[PDB]
């Protein structure tokens, strides 16, 4: 149950893998998510949508050959999702946004 930056960023260059709260958006939709009715916590309580692979189009994270970039949804309780996300590389480098991946910011 870790769904803080520090808790996530920590738990991931140590396990190599997200805490068991987080689940990915296929996921949470085979389960009923409903994301235009903000429902998440309804179907999944205690479930965080994270794991899913982030394309880094707008090119703002550092990028590299055969780096991969995943990104969880952190600070999340319930209702729609909010602007917080924790981005990190098949290599371990973690960054942060909190505004839906406008800026990022490197915290490990």
């Amino acid at each position: 149950v870790i769904n803080t930056f520090d808790g996530v960023a920590d738990y991931l260059q140590t396990y190599h893998k997200l805490p068991d709260n987080y689940i990915t958006k296929s996921e949470a939709q085979a389960l009923g998510w409903v994301a235009s009715k903000g429902n998440l916590a309804d179907v999944a309580p205690g479930k965080s949508i994270g794991g899913d692979i982030f394309s880094n189009r707008e090119g703002k994270l550092p990028g590299k050959s055969g780096r991969t970039w995943r990104e969880a949804d952190v600070n999340y309780t319930s209702g729609f999702r909010n602007s917080d996300r924790i981005l990190y590389s098949s290599d371990w480098l973690i960054y942060k946004t909190t505004d839906h991946y406008q800026t990022f910011t490197k915290i490990r």
